[PDB]
């Protein structure tokens, strides 16, 4: 034992469908997609009319509609629904249901070559159909999130076998989905997908009193569906097909807690207090306020973005890995979120995504990539450079081999963050500056929050996400974060450096030219468990000497001028494991009282002690950028009962109480 030999069945990578038309039709099932003339009226007619959704919809005493389903395909079902929702929306702007969410599986993901071809032969759907190809994820393992129309419909695609995805759900799915749309190949000739696991998996995840329809009538559908606990009906099939089947969940039944020391649980309020300023404070905002949540902020400072946020220039690409495979999940999930994020977001921000390239300068570094090089990742996601070819991809010559990301690059972080408060404040966000929390408790039925100047708020849900001084309040100040701090300089170009096109990372990063300030940024020192902010000489000689270090011979290199003694300092707040810690804050006297003896009373456990409507958003690290979208939607998901797009495991593996859980399992 304790061999790689695991690593060759590994896949980071899901393969697409292979297509041929006449209508869509996939090779490996030798199946149609949809019927030829008529598959717009069948998919009403079987999905749509099935889950009776023009009826419900006006009634419907949620906010939100959550539809989900098996084999997206060619989205002809989610793009003839959200058709039917933004009709509905017209029609009857007043109703309560405001918003739709659809949560699909698909093993064989369209190119969007293909998808865009598919869906050419319903030119009806168009305004749809284009939206949806503007966003059409990289085919990643696992969730991606696609916010259309501004977070008025959301969409879940997870990438892979519906069968061993539904047993990675988080817990937090069960018993909100109102809608299934039970798709996939005729059941007769794709029996391997239609199984009991899938429909106990799909009864487990409906709302009580929810629905589901299909177009089979295969009977062993029917019973499989009934022994899961649908009442199922049969009803007439479209056109020549003589039947068709629906059912309700039309019972209760017992909620799943396994593993309940990581519960994600949120909040029935929806007024919340932010303690912020910098990123995370930022994007949250925005996922909460288009909930209609009322949300306020208060930043300690004269202005936001004062903290670590405050950067000219921040490089955006995922940091892999091949060991830690829940690091790995999130971070190029997360990623590529965060570019279609980023690209959809209507805000004016600095940026360009000219790729990231990190070198191979050290011996070190080299067995790094090559540790990355080694995974099957996507090519659109991280590819290998060669020497000769990194100076044509950079603009520089640096006289070493390379991984390149090409959906990369920079951003302004500072702009962004400014840029995206003074949105959420035209949508409804009430900013308080200069008041810094010292203090809070639980009082009645409120938080009362205490500010240093005698100034005090009450609020429902209060959340912490205040960088590096997260640990600063009682309730927080044991967390297993720390603080580091470290300095950016600023640099003026060069004729030699204007030749910069990419980012690169070595012992360090230089980002290319902002044009419209002739600078670079470069850095950065690391200052481990200093919260110091101070202009260091030494940090920015060793901003400049680091890159001159990595490359010796580089007369780019030496081009670099930092005599201007121009910088930015900050304080990152970082974990050991290099994830965020985004959830419910956890009572740590609590949680080590009620799991003691965890180790072998795993079975009585309770629910993981939080303090209640109170959350964090937290350690970033230095890799903010990149994490900050995809954390505000857990967290805004999470708070909101609303689906959580990520897997359980990685969820866990982002929980705040994750260190001190870890230790009590095991009993240490
Ligand atoms: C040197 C350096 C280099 C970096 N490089 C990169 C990079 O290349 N790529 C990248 O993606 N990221 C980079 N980062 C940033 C990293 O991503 C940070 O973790 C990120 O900016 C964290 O943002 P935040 O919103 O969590 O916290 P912050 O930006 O630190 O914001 C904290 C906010 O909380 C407020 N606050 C604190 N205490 C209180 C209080 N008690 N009451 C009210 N308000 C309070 C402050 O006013 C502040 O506005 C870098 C950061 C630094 C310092
Ligand atoms: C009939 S198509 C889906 C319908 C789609 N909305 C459309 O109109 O084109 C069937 C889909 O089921 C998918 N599928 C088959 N087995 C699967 C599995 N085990 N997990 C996830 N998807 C699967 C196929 O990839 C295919 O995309
Ligand atoms: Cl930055």
């Amino acid at each position: 034992l304790g061999t790689d030999d695991d690593d060759k069945m590994k896949h980071y990578s899901i393969q697409p469908a292979n297509l041929e038309f006449n209508t869509p039709v996939s090779r490996d099932f030798d199946d149609v997609y949809f019927s030829n003339d008529n598959g717009l009226e069948e998919t009403r007619y079987v999905f749509l009319g099935g889950n009776q959704l023009e009826v419900r919809f006006p009634e419907h005493p949620h906010p939100l509609f959550v539809v989900a389903e098996s084999g997206f395909g060619t989205g002809l079902n989610f793009l003839t629904l959200w058709q039917a929702f933004d009709q509905f929306r017209e029609a009857h702007p007043q109703a309560q249901l405001q918003r739709l969410h659809f949560i699909s599986f698909e093993k064989f993901p369209l190119t969007r070559a293909d998808l865009a071809l598919a869906h050419q032969h319903w030119p009806e759907l168009a305004p749809w159909a284009e939206q949806l190809q503007a966003q059409w994820p990289m085919p990643l393992p696992g969730c991606h999130r696609l916010l259309l129309d501004a977070g008025r419909v959301t969409l879940d695609l997870w990438f892979g076998d519906i069968n061993e995805l539904t047993s990675q759900l988080d817990d937090s799915l069960n018993q909100k989905v109102d809608a299934w749309f039970l798709d996939g190949f005729a059941p007769a000739k794709n029996p391997d997908m239609w199984t009991q696991n899938l429909f106990n998996a799909m009864a487990r995840l409906a709302r009580p009193g929810g629905t589901l329809a299909t177009f089979t009538s295969a009977g062993f559908v029917r019973r499989g569906l009934q022994d899961a606990g649908f009442t199922m009906q049969k009803r007439k099939g479209f056109g020549r097909k003589r039947e068709m089947l629906c059912g309700v969940m039309e019972q209760t039944l017992p909620l799943p807690c396994s593993a309940p020391w990581f519960n994600r649980t949120g909040s029935s309020k929806r007024e919340a207090a932010i303690i912020g300023g910098g990123i995370a404070s930022a994007l949250l905002s925005l996922a909460l306020l288009r909930r209609g949540w009322q949300v306020t902020l208060y930043c300690a400072d004269e202005a936001p973005a004062l903290g670590a946020s405050g950067n000219r220039q921040g490089a955006l690409y995922p940091l892999l890995s091949k060991h830690d495979e829940a690091l790995n999940r999130f971070f190029s999930n997360a990623f590529t979120f965060a570019r279609r994020f980023y690209d959809q977001l209507p805000v004016k921000f600095d940026h360009d995504w000219c790729g990231v390239t990190q070198l191979g300068w050290d011996e070190k570094s080299q067995h790094k990539i090559a540790q990355m090089l080694s995974m099957d990742l996507p090519a659109e996601l991280a590819v290998a450079v060669e020497a000769n070819a990194v100076e044509q991809i950079t603009g520089v010559a640096t006289n070493c081999s390379g991984i390149t990301y090409p959906q990369g690059g920079w951003l302004c972080p500072a702009e962004l963050t400014r840029n995206v408060l003074e949105l959420a404040q035209q949508q409804g966000l009430q900013i308080y500056y200069q008041y810094q929390l010292q203090n809070f408790s639980r009082k009645d039925d409120c938080w009362l929050l205490n500010f240093a100047g005698d100034q005090q708020a009450t609020h429902s849900v209060v959340v912490l996400a205040n960088g590096h001084q997260i640990s600063r309040f009682s309730q927080t100040s044991t967390l297993p974060v720390y603080s580091v701090a470290g300095q950016v300089s600023h640099i003026p170009t060069t004729p030699e450096l204007a030749e910069l096109k990419q980012v690169l990372c070595y012992d360090g990063y230089l980002t290319p030219q902002n044009p419209a300030n002739q600078h670079h940024c470069i850095g950065a020192s690391y200052h481990r468990g200093s919260e110091d902010t101070a202009y260091s000489e030494d940090d920015q000689q060793q901003n400049r000497q680091r890159l001159i270090d990595c490359f010796p011979q580089a007369q780019w290199a030496k081009e670099v001028d930092v005599s201007d003694k121009e910088a930015r300092c900050g304080v990152r707040c970082a974990t050991r494991d290099h994830l965020p810690m985004v959830g419910n804050v956890p009572d740590y006297e609590a949680t080590l009282v009620e799991y003691a003896s965890l180790a072998e009373q795993k079975d009585e456990a309770v629910s993981a002690p939080v303090f209640d409507d109170l959350f964090m958003f937290a350690a970033l690290g230095s890799r903010g950028l990149c994490s900050a979208p995809l954390c505000a939607e857990i967290l805004a998901a999470q708070m909101s009962d609303e689906p959580i797009p990520m897997d359980a495991s990685t969820l866990a593996a982002l929980n705040p109480n994750r260190l001190w859980v870890r230790k009590l399992l095991k009993g240490k």
